[PDB]
């Protein structure tokens, strides 16, 4: 599923992730725009074997098993495929745990780069919320 902007900023507002740990939803949003441009589907493989997955593009290499990425944790009981639905439920409990693990949204190398520290609120502007 591809979901629009105003859309995603909805359901993750319904999931509880506006001001998780004090990340503003625009936060998210940003982070979901350059990690998955918004596609449930998304997956992309790592350098060092691990892959990403879904909308918040989770890594193997730690929160999900995916069967392949061996000396890896799975810290998120879930198969990595769970992250893939049309429904954001896996990811956004996943990213949950994620963000509250010492290092919050820097996890994420698009937000690090392209969000952290920029108006993010443009990311939720003109959405019924
Ligand atoms: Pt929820």
């Amino acid at each position: 599923k591809v979901f629009g902007r105003c859309e995603l900023a909805a359901a993750m507002k319904r999931h509880g992730l506006d001001n998780y740990r004090g990340y503003s939803l625009g936060n998210w949003v940003c982070a979901a725009k350059f990690e998955s441009n918004f596609n449930t589907q998304a997956t992309n493989r790592n350098t060092d074997g691990s892959t990403d997955y879904g909308i918040l593009q989770i890594n193997s290499r730690w929160w999900c098993n995916d069967g392949r990425t061996p000396g890896s944790r799975n810290l998120c009981n879930i198969p990595c495929s769970a992250l893939l639905s049309s429904d954001i439920t896996a990811s956004v409990n996943c990213a949950k745990k994620i963000v509250s693990d010492g290092n919050g949204m820097n996890a994420w190398v698009a937000w690090r780069n392209r969000c952290k520290g920029t108006d993010v609120q443009a990311w939720i502007r003109g959405c019924r919320l």
